[PDB]
């Protein structure tokens, strides 16, 4: 950077080294993004996106020779505003002075934990949705379908859940490969080590699901959420990608901010199921 | 593209990135192309195939030098004709020019479904063949081993199932790896958490099936198939690869069309056993 | 495109003449410029600040040429009938003002005659001489009282305008003509509004204003049948940035 | 600033229009120049019937608006005109306070105005629903201010319901009371929401009379990028000069 | 003590920074002593063999 900050105490260099922090901060505890594509970074151009909804689905045809009536699929148009989630922090000017005298890197902590907590709120957002935005999540989106778990105290109820979820997902024409998402409380039951047996239901589950098993501590209580992937079924819009700006000096100090602009389109909500108590 | 397409409203590089999206999209979703291999892509000049069918096989000879005559097998030879599978989607043009004013990349989802689609019922026609067509498939061919499952809900049936399975296909001179298939509800039986035992069926009977099992939503209830691989067995011919045209302008809007040009050869339906209910 | 360019320069110029002489709110209402292709939806701020997102809607209607007529005019050198594209720009020009004046109720925007934040007035009988002078100067006073002090404009159902031609009692004068110096914009009436509805309006592009991305415009839809089918559209939106800025003569 | 020299031009016109059509005492008030920053101020000599010396302080006024760095950002991506509506309600709001304070005086400062300072004349109004009470009401105060040597171009003010009660037919005549009245003052009939309830004021115009000193007319700068966004402060110094109290009469109820 | 980001359309003005409280530590020396005798040193130099470091 530095050619729109002038003022900035730091070089390219630094800059470049606060990004490489930040975004490699970001990266390990973005749980939301294993298993959710990008529709690229869009820019500055955009304020709003438009979402399509749709219920049914039209299979192929077999033919020697094409037909020439077409048929398309009707969808639902919204519109949604992308939000800004930010998180500030601060360089005290005696150590920078002190690093710049002494040729030493810059210490960059605080980012660090901007940065975290900048992850943790999108996942959160991904998650649950806004509600002054009216933007809706995974847990509370409208079309879905929803299961009743039992005791997972005991064994082999997990799989028989499970089991059971991939079922009702199979029956609504959907068969890509499913990812399941689930709380800690969840996810430390399923490594339970059992009394009667010596079995590990984590095994057994992970056949079905082949897009892995992830847990979030962004859910509460003992919940989940299975998911047919692919990125014709729901995705991710990115205005802007993690990035700093220089907020300006003041007490001699200089404080930066953190900011991105992320929004959630679903596309298919038939393709969703909650496992609640 | 756009060579033979002066009308259409993208350029090479959309050409380019729409046929990699729905590469990529039939990719994950074409089960049949793990285990059987490709005759090329043929082409246009083609519109029928020949298939050549044996029910005997001569051994091999040992001498010091070469005898004087040749053993040639003899064969059936039926004709087929090669059928066409497609999908239709539209790109609204609203969308379009505000991508190209704002030049940013555009948005392939429908493209996507269609492939997927197209997918489907290309892996439908490999396990069932066409009826009007007159092409018979992996569970209804003619000439072929069959073997009637028991209860899999206990421990160890499915092992012997598949044992009996191999013996049979072993007894018509058949020792080729074996490659193994089945529908989701027995797939699922599998991987079952046995409450007696504390057994996992699936890594003793991929002990013996050295070329994967998969699990496929098109078959049905609790059928499978055991399959002797390689390309003397059977094959897939294909005159033309997964593909994208252009309808032609209407509406203002533009219509696509995903179309493909494949057929499934079988030469010895010994190779093949068939487990049913 | 089976006319040249001079018949689509004919049909353009049809179309805009025809649209231009029906259309009622671009006559003291200011234009957002041709934006262009580039935007989708538009963002109001209304100052009382709350945001608002509205989604620009589309207005299009179709119409058909012949082939046999259009070959017969090449063929004896007389003009190219185009009474299909007038009719055609007609209705597209009645669903804008209609829209301008009620809103949308699927797109979710408000008209001058729902929006919420507005003054009302209830009107007496316009039977008599001097009531409907009486019920416009209370009008401007309620408007007045609001910090709005600038030109006004009056549209009025055609109803109220014709029993607004009479005599004023004790000064042997039209009543239009002692409105028409309190209302220094201009009068109007229009067929959208029924019964007896009116709408007082403070102008100023910082009160209220159209937005537009695409203007009227013609298409060719492709041949058919040897025909030859075309659309007429446009793209506009409403702004209502003062709601107080409005006074509505109700009943 | 994030703006070039256009969009403070474009700036610059929209607050002088907003400014220049809501304010109203400026219409019948002269204006002694600008003086310039130089000076913080003013000495007033108030006759009496004698002069009297009184140093006044120069007050400021100002308000300040923001602009969001994600509209201009929007803005010139697409290459669309930016959006200048919250200077024009700070330019409002600056102008309506900077006629209260004409109208009324400022406390603090213990500036007197038009409707509260000494020496001046009152009359008390009638019903004017019926017709031509206005009429005989506006005859008499013009009638006390007579008798005091003044006879110059004088100006009415009143308040909103006033105004809208004159426009009615004179009883016994052909004309409204508004051409009437209009004949008796000569330099307009003006009205603003500042006074409310029936008041009024009649002033004896000319720069002898009354007057407004201004140091700084109204203007905007810029106060520093905060939080990515920009913010902007309009303001002015204006005082007002009462130097005969004589020439005023104030019509209360 | 954390706090935690925010969701809004647009930046606010106020920013909050969390506290601190400042120690100063002073860096210690870790050492360890060998030795290489001098024989054993130059015969490898003489021989032209890599020296033996198990010491260190």
């Amino acid at each position: 950077k530095t050619q729109l900050f002038p003022d900035s105490p730091l070089t390219d260099q630094d800059f470049s080294q606060l990004d490489q922090t930040v975004i490699d901060t970001a990266r390990r505890q973005l749980i939301g993004r294993r298993f959710i594509e990008l529709y690229g970074p869009l820019g500055r151009g955009i304020q709003s996106i438009f979402n399509d909804v749709f219920i049914e689905n039209y299979e192929a045809k077999m033919d020697f020779q094409g037909s020439f009536d077409t048929d398309i699929e009707t969808s639902k148009r919204v519109n949604y505003t992308i939000p800004l989630l930010y998180k500030d922090f601060v360089l005290y000017w005696r150590d920078l002075e002190q690093a710049k005298v002494l040729d030493i890197p810059i210490d960059f902590s605080a980012a660090a934990n901007a940065a975290r907590d900048v992850a943790i709120l999108e996942d959160q957002m991904i998650f649950y949705g806004s509600k002054e935005f009216d933007i809706p999540g995974l847990m509370n989106v409208k079309g879905r379908s929803t299961h009743l778990i039992g005791n997972w105290y005991e064994s082999g109820n997990a799989f028989q859940d499970v089991v059971e979820a991939r079922n009702k997902l199979l029956e609504m024409k959907h068969n890509g490969p499913f990812a399941l998402v689930l709380s800690p409380e969840l996810y430390s039951l399923l490594h339970r080590v059992h009394k009667d047996t010596n079995v590990l239901e984590i095994e057994h589950v992970r056949e079905l699901v082949t897009d892995g098993v992830f847990q979030t501590p962004v859910l509460k209580g003992k919940t989940g959420v299975l998911v047919n992937t692919g990125r014709n079924n729901l995705d991710l819009a990115v205005s802007e990608d993690f990035d700093t700006a220089y907020l300006g000096e003041e007490g001699m100090n200089h404080p930066f901010r953190v900011y991105e602009t992320v929004v959630l389109r679903i596309k298919r909500p038939s393709a969703i199921c909650t496992l609640e108590d």
